[PDB]
């Protein structure tokens, strides 16, 4: 109809219509392309998020759109965010905009981390159900790629769900090869070591590094290694680990990744007890193992959930894993601008009414 207008102005915030089924005037933030509101959901007789989706003037959005709803109508996990529903036009030709409805979270990491110190109790809690959501993204061959507090949101009783699918991709570990300062796309202040080295990003590891900054985040306040640009992520992260063992640069067999690291003058450890004087001992010891500059060596996801840190919560059998991997093109880079148009019509099509009477 259109019926419907949330306070427009930048963006493009003109026209909010979702249907008759949700009905709020509550505006909440920006996507990383249209306006999130709240509405009331008046068949499940509840408040919900929705968002705005106007991506289908750049391939890139269009691909990342593509991308996170092939993704999350797969997948079915408590610690991942679902879409509930989505509200587009119904034929192609008159599809401008997509709305994807989800559960309403009350925050996310990033929002609680700027105001709010975190328990203990609470940073294991949010440590425990964040892995316990990327279990079974990784027991899809799936790979998120940018996990970051802003990508993790929470509800009113702290639960916690896994959003922003984006940039995720199927894991292909025998074609994670790359040059050295390849450029990349992910979060700075989240990226593993080896992006900059030797690493397109496609091993489960990468997720690993990612979660063990949130964890070091969670115990602070602060981000742990906040480059200002592609290389000083690297120093960063040497600056706090110390030097790489002849072991571990061993392992870096590209000569322009490996002269890099012997050009840089010997940094010792700054051991986590003094970076981090608060936090519980076994806390520091995941964190160590996460953390660890050898991807190789880097602890997996299984057994950072099985580690001493995470006993009170840790149970396998309520640890669900994806019934099957995924194997369907997640890079989507050969496609025109209609067969990207066309296949979000096509993904969407469950949620339209369609054939009723
Ligand atoms: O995407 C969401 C979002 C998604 C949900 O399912 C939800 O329940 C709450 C959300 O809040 C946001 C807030 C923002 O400032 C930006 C966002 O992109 C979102």
């Amino acid at each position: 109809a259109a019926a419907a207008g949330a306070g427009p102005e930048m963006v493009r915030g003109q026209v909010f219509d979702v249907g008759p089924r949700y009905t709020n005037l509550s505006y909440i933030g920006e996507g990383a392309y249209g306006m999130v509101c709240s509405a009331y959901d008046n068949v499940n007789k509840v408040r919900v998020a929705i968002k705005k989706i106007s991506p289908f003037e750049h391939q890139t959005y269009c691909q990342r759109t593509l991308r996170e709803i092939k993704i999350l109508l797969r997948f079915r996990h408590e610690n991942i965010i679902g879409i509930n529903d989505i509200i587009r036009a119904p034929t192609i030709e008159q599809m401008k905009d997509v709305y994807i409805v989800q559960d309403l979270m009350e925050t996310d990491l990033y929002k609680l981390l700027k105001t709010q110190h975190l328990s203990n109790d609470h940073i294991c809690y949010f440590l425990y159900q964040i892995l316990r959501g990327l279990k079974y993204i990784h027991s899809a061959n799936v790979l998120h790629r940018d996990l970051k507090p802003s990508n993790l949101l929470l509800n009113t009783t702290c639960d916690l769900k896994i959003c922003d699918f984006g940039l995720a991709r199927v894991a292909d570990p025998d074609h994670d090869h790359t040059g050295f300062l390849t450029e990349y796309v992910a979060t700075r202040w989240y990226r593993a070591p080896e992006i900059m080295l030797n690493s397109k990003g496609y091993t489960k590891s990468i997720d690993i590094w990612s979660v063990g900054c949130i964890l070091a985040e969670m115990l602070s306040n602060r981000p742990i290694f906040p480059g200002k640009h592609y290389l000083d992520q690297l120093n960063h992260i040497l600056g706090i680990l110390g030097s790489p063992s002849q072991e571990d640069l061993n392992c870096i067999i590209n000569l322009k990744a490996r002269n890099y690291l012997l050009s840089l003058p010997h940094k010792n450890k700054v051991p986590w007890n003094r970076l981090f004087p608060n936090a519980d001992s076994k806390a520091l010891d995941l964190l160590d193992k996460m953390l660890t500059f050898n991807p190789h060596k880097r602890i997996e996801v299984e057994q950072a959930l099985a580690h001493p840190y995470l006993e009170q919560y840790y149970d396998p059998s309520d640890e669900p894993i994806a019934e099957a991997p995924f194997k369907f093109d997640m890079e989507l880079d050969d496609l025109p601008k209609e067969k990207l148009k066309e296949l979000i019509f096509e993904e969407t099509a469950r949620f339209q009414p369609g054939y009723r009477s």
